[PDB]
């Protein structure tokens, strides 16, 4: 599975998938880092967590209200603190599995992970500062 990551920088297109551990995705062109947000799914889920950054998933669908304006801050965000999390958009309607295993119940909601484990879990719409502040917080390494 691959996602088409702009550069804001140069404006290059990226198409990333599956990348190594202890590694952030970087623009090929030019060599900045990009901002990591993609699509997540049943299939991919355990390996989109297997990164040192933070990881922010964001359990959404179509017929939400909050969640077409929580979508936007979740693109400046990952815009704002490129290579510094990570940020994986999961359908509900399309994995049922993963909205399962984390017992969703609340669309939007979005949970932060560390290494694999859930750290945080917000339910709603949140302030887009609320979460780079929680979001730089995680990145002290903790
Ligand atoms: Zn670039």
């Amino acid at each position: 599975h691959s996602d088409i990551l702009t550069c804001t920088h140069c404006q290059a297109k990226n198409r990333v998938g599956a990348v190594p551990a202890g590694q952030v995705p970087s623009c090929a062109r030019c060599g900045a880092a990009l901002p990591w947000l993609h699509d997540g799914t049943d299939a991919t889920f355990e390996q989109d967590l297997q990164t040192s950054v933070p990881v922010l998933v964001d359990f959404w669908a179509p017929w939400c209200g909050p969640c077409r304006v929580m979508g936007p801050v979740l693109e400046d965000l990952a815009r704002d603190l490129p290579g510094k999390v990570r940020v994986v958009k999961v359908n509900v309607d399309e994995n049922p599995r993963t909205a399962a295993r984390f017992e969703v119940r609340s669309i939007p909601t979005l949970l932060m992970f560390k290494d694999g484990e859930e750290v945080d879990q917000m339910v709603g719409v949140t302030q887009k500062a609320a979460l780079r502040a929680r979001v730089e917080h995680l990145n002290q390494l903790s």
